[PDB]
Formats: structure tokens, C-alpha cells, sequence
């Protein structure tokens, strides 16, 4: 529904923190 | 590069309640 969006990616501070920690 | 600052401890809310959970 919006005009001019493009793609990317946004970075989670948690995911590999918390990725990592938990293996 | 800043002039006055002090030396402390920031308290981190997520660090130990994911490393006792963790364990
Ligand atoms: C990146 O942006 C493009 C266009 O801005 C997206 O391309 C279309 O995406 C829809 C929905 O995923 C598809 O149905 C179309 O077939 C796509 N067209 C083309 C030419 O690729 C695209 O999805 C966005 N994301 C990625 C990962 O490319
Ligand atoms: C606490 O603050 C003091 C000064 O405000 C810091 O002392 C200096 O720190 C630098 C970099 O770590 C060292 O190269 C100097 O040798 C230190 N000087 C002295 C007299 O200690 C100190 O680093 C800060 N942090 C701690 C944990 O003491």
C-alpha cells in the first residue's frame, strides 16, 4: 500500500546474540 | 574526545536473566 518502498534487510541485535549464546 | 566523563557500570536487564534461564 505504499509507493516507493525497496527491499533490504534489518539488522536484530538479539537473533545471533542470543543464537549464539544458546548453542 | 569528551571532557568530564566518569567511569561506572551500566546495568545490562537482558544479560542475567538469559544466562541464568540458559543454564
Ligand atoms: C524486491 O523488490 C522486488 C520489486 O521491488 C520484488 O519483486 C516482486 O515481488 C513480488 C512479491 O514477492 C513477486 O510476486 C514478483 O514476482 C517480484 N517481481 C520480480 C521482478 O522479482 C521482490 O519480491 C523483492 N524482494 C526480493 C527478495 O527480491
Ligand atoms: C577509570 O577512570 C580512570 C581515569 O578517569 C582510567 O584511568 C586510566 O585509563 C587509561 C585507559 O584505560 C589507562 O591507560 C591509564 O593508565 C589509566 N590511569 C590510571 C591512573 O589508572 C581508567 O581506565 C578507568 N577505568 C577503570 C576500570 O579504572
Amino acid at each position: 500500500v505504499v509507493i516507493g518502498i525497496v527491499n533490504n534487510t534489518v539488522y536484530d541485535p538479539l537473533q545471533p546474540e542470543l543464537d549464539s549464546f544458546k548453542e
